[PDB]
């Protein structure tokens, strides 16, 4: 049984909590409290092969802020969510990749650019964005919505995929 650490972060809102509890409980959460920080863990299998999966789903809180810091230098999965039905999560993922490049101080990490909700119509960030941002960075572009386990699978699984790999 293996051990990989699934680092999320994205902006307070795309879905990045509602992701990981709906793969735990199994239910759509429309407020699981934001002001909550703790480690939600998970066992699954890939293909073959159960493996733990730690889940790092981070929260708000304000003011100093080492542990989030400490996080990104530990784990290595990076679930970068982004709501393509918000833009700023967007804007968020752009600096977002930077700091991990600061904690492991490299450009080597198994990086994953998610766009949560894409269960509706209201469509302010196309695909042609998404692909010219993340494909630069030569990272895999993904979908995903809490709102009907759309994608969700998706993402885990190529972020396992992208830390075996390498
Ligand atoms: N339609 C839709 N709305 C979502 C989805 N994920 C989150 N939301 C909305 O965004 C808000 C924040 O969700 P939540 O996951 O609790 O916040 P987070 O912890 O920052 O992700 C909620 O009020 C939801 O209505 C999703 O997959 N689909
Ligand atoms: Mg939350």
């Amino acid at each position: 049984m293996t051990e990989y650490k699934l680092v999320v972060v994205g902006a307070g809102g795309v879905g990045k909590s509602a992701l990981t509890i709906q793969l735990i409980q199994n239910h759509f959460v429309d407020e699981y409290d934001p002001t909550i920080e703790d480690s939600y863990r998970k066992q699954v299998v890939i293909d073959g092969e159960t493996c733990l999966l730690d889940i790092l789903d981070t929260a708000g809180q304000e003011e100093y802020s080492a542990m989030r810091d400490q996080y990104m230098r530990t784990g290595e999965g990076f679930l970068c969510v982004f709501a393509i039905n918000n833009t700023k999560s967007f804007e968020d993922i752009h600096q977002y990749r930077e700091q991990i490049k600061r904690v492991k101080d490299s450009d080597d990490v198994p990086m994953v650019l998610v766009g949560n909700k894409c269960d509706l119509a209201a469509r302010t960030v196309e695909s042609r964005q998404a692909q010219d941002l993340a494909r630069s960075y030569g990272i895999p572009y993904i979908e995903t919505s809490a709102k009907t386990r759309q994608g969700v699978e998706d993402a885990f699984y190529t972020l396992v995929r992208e830390i075996r790999q390498h």
